[PDB]
This record gives structure tokens, C-alpha cells and sequence, in this order.
């Protein structure tokens, strides 16, 4: 055994042979021992570390010739026509009530509106409240549609897509090179249209959304907004982010969303809302994609709204954090936009809208709307959240903290093979 | 000598040893010198980068499903009641010259104003700024405040919480889930309230600045801005900043305020100019907390001018770099904002708010303001600046230097000690 | 050879002699060759990833005191003097020919305007377009520039340098401490000043871009509005990022620009556009530097338009991509911007001004724009692409391969020695 202790590859044995004294192999012995001890010291540390699942995080602008445009939503801050709805106001509240699946506001049981809705219901439950407002709601035509130029080209209101949210009736854009982009004249029309100002929305004006093309809008306190009689100008640029997986993130790969659909936090969110109304209820609203049977309207007052009532006040419904119900999703892009605003009709120019549109020079100031969207930078900004350890930088590292202290990895076990023979 | 030398750990030593030839000792001992330079050169060359206190800096989306929501400070471009200055005009002059403390511009000693201003602080010294302007200012009742809602819940005035500024009489909300957050509507009241437009001013509507609950709002150019007839509609989202100390970053925690206020650049920059302004003068401004006895009025033209000059000249009061009187905090937050904007008095709207108000159809189109302030986004931003290098971590790469070179930890120095025997 | 082989300094090595047993020695030797193959692996693998040339990005804030502050350009959103035009409607058409240089637009040969353009210049060959709308232009006086002050100090028009853009005539502003900065109250006199609405420009109001002092402002889409009767406020932060070379970023520094001027992707972008123009055709526009011979009337609508369209059809100018024709520049300077509006002319003010002015309480609310610029922080954000692995880092993390296994530097180049000898 003292021949191969002494032959042992170790600069403390080596010095233990080296010195043939007792004082001196015992502290030659100690050294080894303490060296050691700080190199298991250090491997220890480094690897808790590693078991924090770190990461670091990347930020870097990437350039293309000719990218892709996003898709675009505008909607009346108007709704109804106001020929359909003069003799039929109890609609605004049957409205709301409907809704609640995207608003989530309450409403005071106790109103007045309330009283009139629900005797309606009661009264002419065939009523069927989307085949209605797909005809008296904010329509896209001609009429209403005075120009739109996507790159240059002209565009006509066949070219939008129809699409139900809050206000009824939302036409979307696009739908599924620098400094340029989309160009578009609206005729609001205070005549035709019309709300009711005790709900409030006492504010006329075109809303919009930016939103890449196979998303759907949330609009909400998320929506956009351009005035009346001022051209507004939208400058943007693309962001993109990406996160990685439960251990180093929040990301959650593995939930996807029915008719295959890819993964969207609002999808996932919806879609699960829609779950449990359906579980619970055994319908569906008009506003979410076709589960399955549409709601009555009688069940709105009846088992809908409660249903909501309860999904928020018990929180069983969720969006962000890891353990969520909706968890972030893997990659999500956005579309920060800064506006300016510059005064639309010119009087050199208002005399000749009125000509062009037969229009008096009061109408025009009080119903036309101008809008210009462009892509300030053909370079966009990615954001990567990355592992900062790899299984395979572990082992590299792992060396690392024996450096400094007695140099070997096969030593160290060569010595506890003899050790083990020693004590055996 | 020969035996410890040849028995030496050292790749060069041994092959020193195993050729046992003259040539091919200096070779191998020529190379073990280049490899250790080399090692010495690797660790010195890391050791005075790890001595610039290198920094690296890490940028992340952080998430909670209900969030705290920042406080607001609401103020009127239009200063002072119209009847209560109709008649005492140099009222304008005064309350310039008391704001130096926060506007720090500078006034003609020679125009009109100012002397009006002198020979009335001259005759009525004993008149008291503050008890005035808070009477005769800017004030938030049921007459202004038409409706508030922090979460689809009614608000009342008594809500709001009373802060002096350059504007006077500034209210301040929310003092010390997602898309929703804070509406309001404003009767600005353009026939009651007014200014000077001499001095500028020459603009209606409210302003506005987002800030922490336990902050002090600064205004100046830093203040937002809505006009008169438009619905504002403005979005933001939570931006975190985290700094180092002073070798790795500029952040000084050491600094805390007087009162036992928790440090604020903004603070420490106020702060240090009311004790400039106290112990050169023996008083302090009615627009800073009570330090101690407010100044008289004369003090104002007489000693609180010249010393603001004197400070400003002088550069006695400085902000940012850590040398600075007024070094960054070690964490910091902002709201950035984007706003859009939307016509308010809809026609349909428009008849019934007059009807409401009672008020003539001229009156409220060029009297009323909207604002919503919303979260854009349950997640907010976090950036932190990080050391690049712990002590600990100087001893793991230490190591390193040494890898690929001759690999020894003890060897080099049992080497030494082989060396200075050697010597000896 | 067994001397050597058994005195080889290495873990297995010392074990084949300590063991003297076929077995051990075989097992031991194999060890050894597996260790080694794991260091050869991880070597690899961390070469192959330099050979990527990878980068990290760093984001820091940076401060001072004093910042210098962006220059800035203002153009009027209505071109031409009323009655330089009203007789002579074709400039319009003929400017739109001529700016194609600039807005890159296509125009319908077919259209009536072309056809009286094209006969305009087959009869005036010798008109010169410059000479005309240097006069006939916008102009920046005291009756159009009604207040300017920079930091507190009154400005002139003279301070106000003259360059043309899309819109002609365009003035800039600090051509080549926080919360301060530039204010200014334009007269926009839609009285006197006009466009054609046919060719869109409806709206009136000031437009300007915010740019550094030596680098020259491109408008097109990218450039900010401001409306007519609104004071608009603009907050700006500076901005700054920086890029690698070629082989880890897109930067390629070897180009520069003639007339010795600093490289700008913008000013790439249109020295290309002017080298191709000339050596095509011989001659360049006025609204480029002057290469050299301004190009005749009549070229513009036979020549520079088809040299034009053919540039953009083949895509022959380039820009972004580490190949692309106009690489981005090694460091820039952005100022983002946000913007907020209140009402200018308060009743109050309105008469004061109508008074100073002279001027009808129509005119003042149909022509005034008032703005302000401003610095939100002393304060600015840096982002730096950073070459992730330095040569001599190779050297420190080659090292480290080695580490966790056979801890050899020039043992194993020692035994390789011994095997080329143990070999021949």
C-alpha cells in the first residue's frame, strides 16, 4: 500500500514521498485535503447555480429588403343606423347583455334597460340578435369607404374581411418598402349612425387594431383611436419576442388549441372561457367560433351571465405566470405604434371634397376621417430569453473548479481506489 | 537537489529527467518557462479586465394577474379664478417670482411687472401667497369633476388628494385587470378661469403626469398634455430599471433623504436645494416641505432670487454621474405613455350632455375634456444591470489562465520551494 | 520504450505501471483513450462554436448635464404661393416629375396634368425649376415665424439654415438642461400658400423631422405632423446602438462616401442612386448634391424617369443585409418621440392675439401651430453588440475542454513523442 500511495499522482503525495518526514508528509497531506475540499467547494456552488435553471437574455435588430405588413380592424365608434334603432332602443341594452363575453363589465340588475330587455326576451325568444346586426350595423361600401391605396395600388371594400367584436359589424384588413404602407379615407357619418350616450361611448371617431394576420382583435382599452376632421399619421415597427420552457421561462409548448389552431394566449383564454360556459350551460355565444350550438337569448339573462359572474369571482380563469391557465405562449409578436395628427380638410381642399361628394362645407369638418399606417424601419427587433447552461457547458465547467486547486480528474479517483484497497 | 528536481511535478522537469541529455534539458526547460509566461500572462490579463468592474445587463417580461396602478396628478393650464385677478393683475407678477423655486427661468428685473410686483411685496408685506392661491385657485368639486371611474366603480372628489405646483392647486389620484384602468370627465371652464398670456399660457385643456404613489410630481416639460373637445385615450405599461454601486455602476445608496424619506433623485435635487436656499438665507419656499420657517415675501425678490441665480450659475446642485450631488437611485420606475385621440361631444352626445349640464351647445364643445389611462399590457419590463465578475468567480477563471499551458496548481509552487532550496 | 511509456506522465499511464497486470493495463490505457476523446469532443465543439462568430448585446443608460440637442426641419404642409400658382397650374405635375428622385411614386403617363407638363417643357426647355420655387416657395420670415426661443433665449429666422426637400423650401434648425428645450409659433396662412388637391395634400399644418446636425432629414413617410389650432408637445429621449463588423454583425466601415463626408445609410442609398442617374444618363437632379451638370427639364421626363423605374424594377440599390448595396453604418443616433395636444388659442388668449395680430377670431384658430421640443432625461440609452469570444478567450476556454478529464496540457503532446518514437 506505501508503494502505491507514494506512486500515487498527487502533488501532496508526490511531497509526502518527496520529504520522508512525519511533520512534513502530514502537512503535505493537509494541503491535498484543503485543496480538495475548496474544489468540491466550488463544484457544489457552480451546480446549485446550474439547478437555478439561469438565463440570459439577447436583443438584436434584424433587416429584410421587403417584410410583411400586419393585418389591420377598424370599427364605428358609432353602431346602430339610426333608422333601425329610433323605434327600438331596448337593442342597446339586449346589446350589452350580450357582450359581457368580451367586455366582462356588470350591469345593475335593477335598471330600467335591464326591466325592458328582459320582458323582451320573454317576450320573443325566436328574436335572433346576430342576424340583426349583421344588417343594421356599421356597413362598408362606397358610401362609406371614400379611398384606400395599399402600396400605391388601389384598394376596394371587397378586399376587407367582416368580423364580429364589441361595436358590430368590425371589417378587418389583410387578413390571412420603408416609410410606405396602407392609406384610407372614411365617411363616419353622424346622419346614419348613431349610440346611446348613458352607456357612455359619447365619442365619434374611427377604432382600429394592430395585430398580425391570424390572430383575431381584442380591441377593449387595447383599441386604437383617430378623431374626426384630422388626418392621423401611425408609424410602426415590428417587435418579436421568444421564451423558452417551464424550467428557464414560462412558456408551455405542449397546451394546444382545438380545430388545430396555433397556440395564443387570447386564444387560450377564450377558448377556455368558452369550456366551461359550454360545460356548465350547454351552449355557446355568438361571439366566439362555432363549438357548437349557439346560445338562446334567453339564456344570456338566465345562465350566461351568471356563469360569467362566477368565472370571475372565483379566478378560474388565468393568463401569464407558469402554473397559469393560460400561459405565455412560445413566441408572440407586437406592434407599438407612435401618432401624429395634422388638420384634415384644408380650406383649399374642403371646397373641392364639397364638389367631389355634393356635401355642405359643415358636413364634410364633422364626418371624414383620414388614416396613414407605415413601417418606419425595414429592420425589426427580436428579443431571445436564453438557457445559459447547456448539459454539455456543465461538464466543462465542472473542470473548472478543480483549477486553481490539486490539477486532475482521474487522480482523484485513482487515490480513492487506492484508498478503498487501504481500508479494505 | 538533483533528486527533488528530477522527482519535481512538471511536464518539462520530467522530460528533463527522461532524456538525461544536455540539449534536451534546456529544450524542455525552455519550453516549461514559455508555458508558465504564458500562464502568467493569461491570469494577468483577466485580472485587470475582472479590475475594470466590468458589468453585463439583462432585460425581462415579468407577470402578476392584478397589478398595482400608478397615481396621477391632475392640473388646469388656466391658474386663477377670473374674478378674483380681474382686479389684482399682479397677481401674475408674484407668482412667477415664488415659482423660481420649480420653473427656474428667469424674469426682466426691469419690465413693468416686476416693478409693480416690488412695491407691492414693499406695501403689503405681510400678505400670505399661499393662503391666497389656495382659495383663489384651481378647484375640484361636483362644478368640475363631472365623472370618475377607477375599475368600472363610481369615484367622488374626496378621492383626490391636494398638491401645490407651478399650475397651484394640483389634485392627485390614487396616493399613497388588464386593458381597464382610471376614466374621468373634465369641465375645464374656460369663463370662470384664466391667465396671463403675456407670460404665455396661452393654452386650455388638462395636464397631467404618471408617477409612483410615494413620489413628488416635477411637471415642467415632463407633463402631459389634453385639449379641450377630444377624448384622450392613453396607454401604458410598468418599466423596472435596477443599478450597481459605484465601481460596477453609479448608484450610492449611502444618500438617504432627511424625514427618513426613501431616496428619489428628484428628492435629493430638492433637497439639497432647500438646504442651499435655508442655510444661505435662513428660510425656505411655501412649494417644499416644511423644512422650517417659510419665507417672508421680500426674501423672495430679495434673497431667494439672487440665490437661485447664484446656484444655477454656479453648478452647485448636479444629477447622474456618481460624483454627482444627486447620484441615480438604485431602482427606478416609469410609465411610459402613447396616446390617441377620438372627437368627445358626439351630435347625438352632444344634445344630451347639453341637456345634462344644462348648458348651451357653444359651451361645452369648447369646455369639456375626457381622459382614460389603461394597462396595456399584466406584464411589465424589468432591466437589470448585474456584476460580471464575483470574487468567487475570479478564482474559478483563475484557473483557467492556467489550462492549456502546464497544467499544475501546487506543482508550480512546490517547483518554487524546490527552487529557493536550490538558491539557498 | 518501456521506460518511457511507463514513465509517461499521465493518469492511465501511471496506472498501466503501478498495476503491472494485462488487464489493468488494458483497462487503464482504454480509460485514458476515452478521456482523451471526451477533451478532443468538447475542443471541438466549443471551435465549431467560435467558427460561428457569436455575439452578446449589452443596453446601458449613459448621462450628463448638458447634452447637445438634436437639430430639427420644418416644411409647411401647403407648397406653393397662391398667386405664383393660380395662372400657372401645371408647376404642380411638373414639381411631382421632378421629385420622383425623392417620393419614388409612379404617375400615370396618360393623364392630363403629364400631357401639359410634357408640352409645357417641349416649349420652355430653357425654365428652370429651382430658380422658381427657391421664390415662389414657402418662405420663413417674420411674418411666418411668429416666436422662436431655444433654451429660454429669444431665435430669428436667421438662425434658420434653408434646404430643399419633397416639399420645398424646408427650413432645419441647429444645423451643424433637461425638460427644457425648443419652442416655436408658426403662422401657416392659408390665405397665401396652397396645393392641389388632386394630387392629395388635403390637410394643412406644420411637418417636421427630428435628425442629427450633420446628417440630412428624408421625410416621406417618416416624418411627424403637427395640426393647425392645437399646441403639440414632443418629449424625446436620444438613442444609440452600435454593430460589428461583417463577420458578426452587418457593419462594413470600408465603404465611405465621396466628398469625404461620414458614412449614412441614407446618404449610401442616394450616392448610389446618384452614381447610377449620372453614369446612365450624364446628369443629376437638383435635389441631390452637386455631383455634378443639374440635369436638363426635358431629361427628367426622357431620361431620370425611366432610369428610375428601371433602378426600381431590377432593385439595383440595396439596403440593410451584410451584402446589401448600402450595409448599415456602423453606429446611429434615433430620436424616438412621443406627442401630446391641448387646445391653443384660449378664449382668453384668442383676443389677445387677435389684437396683436390685427387678425380676425377666424383666422388665428384656421392658421396657428405652436410646438414644443424637449429632452425627457439627461440621460440616454447605448445598445452595443458585443463579439462574444476574443482570440485569447479561445486560448482560456480551450484549456477548459481539457478540464473534468486527463489533465494534461503537454503531457499528451510529451506522449505523443514517445508514441512517434515507439512508432518508427
Amino acid at each position: 500500500d506505501h508503494d502505491f500511495a507514494i506512486s500515487t499522482s498527487f502533488h501532496g503525495i508526490h511531497n509526502i514521498v518527496q520529504n520522508r518526514s512525519k511533520i512534513r508528509r502530514v502537512l503535505w497531506l493537509v494541503v491535498v485535503l484543503g485543496s480538495v475540499s475548496l474544489v468540491t467547494w466550488q463544484i457544489y456552488i457552480r451546480l446549485l447555480n446550474y439547478f437555478t435553471w439561469p438565463t440570459t437574455t439577447s436583443i438584436e435588430v434584424q433587416y429584410v429588403e421587403k417584410m410583411e405588413f400586419p393585418a389591420v380592424t377598424f370599427c364605428n365608434l358609432n353602431r346602430f343606423q339610426t333608422d333601425a334603432v329610433a323605434k327600438f332602443g331596448v337593442i342597446f341594452f339586449l346589446w350589452h347583455i350580450v357582450s359581457k363575453v368580451l367586455h366582462l363589465q356588470e350591469i345593475t340588475a335593477n335598471s330600467t334597460g335591464s326591466r325592458e330587455a328582459t320582458d323582451f326576451a320573454a317576450s320573443h325568444q325566436n328574436f335572433s340578435i346576430v342576424e340583426f346586426i349583421r344588417n343594421k350595423g356599421f356597413y362598408l361600401n362606397n358610401s362609406t369607404l371614400l379611398d384606400c391605396e395599399f402600396f400605391g395600388k388601389p384598394c376596394s371594400p371587397k378586399d376587407f374581411a367582416h368580423v364580429f367584436t364589441e361595436y358590430g359589424n368590425c371589417f378587418t384588413f389583410n387578413h390571412g418598402v420603408s416609410g410606405r404602407g396602407l392609406s384610407l379615407l372614411f365617411n363616419v357619418n353622424q346622419e346614419a349612425f348613431t349610440d346611446n350616450p348613458a352607456l357612455g361611448f359619447v365619442d365619434a371617431g374611427i377604432i382600429f387594431v394592430i395585430h398580425s394576420p391570424k390572430k383575431v382583435p381584442q380591441f377593449d382599452g387595447l383599441g386604437l383611436l383617430s378623431p374626426v376632421g384630422m388626418h392621423a399619421r401611425v408609424t410602426i415597427r415590428q417587435v418579436k419576442t421568444v421564451h423558452q420552457e417551464y424550467p428557464w421561462g414560462e412558456c408551455n409548448p405542449n397546451i394546444k388549441l382545438q380545430n388545430f389552431s396555433s397556440y395564443s394566449t387570447s386564444g387560450c383564454l377564450k377558448e377556455c372561457k368558452a369550456q366551461h360556459i359550454k360545460k356548465q350551460c350547454g351552449c355557446v355565444p355568438f361571439l366566439l367560433p362555432g363549438y357548437g350550438i349557439e346560445c338562446d337569448l334567453q339564456k344570456y339573462f338566465s345562465c350566461v351571465s351568471p356563469v360569467l359572474d362566477h368565472i370571475e369571482f372565483k379566478d378560474l380563469c388565468t393568463v401569464g405566470t407558469h402554473n397559469s391557465s393560460c400561459p405565455v405562449s412560445c413566441e408572440e409578436i407586437e406592434y407599438p405604434a407612435t401618432i401624429s395628427y395634422s388638420s384634415f380638410p384644408s380650406q383649399k381642399a374642403l371646397k373641392y371634397l364639397s364638389k367631389k361628394l355634393n356635401q355642405s362645407r359643415k358636413y364634410i369638418r364633422e364626418n371624414l376621417v383620414k388614416i396613414e399606417i407605415n413601417y418606419s424601419d425595414l429592420n425589426y427587433k427580436i428579443t431571445q430569453q436564453q438557457k445559459a447552461v447547456s448539459v454539455s457547458e456543465l461538464l466543462a465547467d465542472l473542470g473548472g473548479q478543480l483549477g486553481l486547486f490539486c490539477g486532475a480528474s482521474l487522480i482523484t479517483i485513482i487515490e480513492i481506489i487506492e484508498y478503498l484497497f487501504t481500508n479494505f
